[PDB]
């Protein structure tokens, strides 16, 4: 049975098995997802560059400044989960990249 490591917002992260979880809603994601919404976590509240995203989270593969910004729209998609009075997670931060809108408790 897996432990949670951090929570967004209000999900409780636990990327040993890719999943998200919300108040009785469990969620498995693609493992570069779980990845970038770790990375966000470690750098909440920062403002991220596309730059600093594919470094560190796509890693020994080339991908495409847009790859970045259709994975973001599947985070935020993902992290909405349909609740239109959800809070804004990642906020684009014009001309400059993205920052964690939301509280982060490592545990
Ligand atoms: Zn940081
Ligand atoms: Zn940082
Ligand atoms: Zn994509
Ligand atoms: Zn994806
Ligand atoms: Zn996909």
């Amino acid at each position: 049975a897996q432990q949670p490591v951090v929570r967004v917002g209000e999900w409780l992260v636990t990327p040993s098995i890719n999943q998200i979880s919300r108040n009785g809603r469990q969620l498995t994601l693609e493992p570069r997802l779980i990845d970038l919404l770790v990375f966000f976590a470690q750098h909440s509240g920062e403002v991220l560059s596309r730059d600093e995203l594919i470094d560190n989270v796509w890693k020994r593969s080339i991908v495409t400044n847009h790859v970045v910004t259709q994975s973001i729209s599947e985070l935020r998609k993902s992290l909405k989960d349909n609740d239109e009075d959800s809070p804004v997670y990642i906020a684009t931060v014009p001309k400059r990249g993205y920052k964690l809108m939301v509280p982060v408790i490592w545990y």
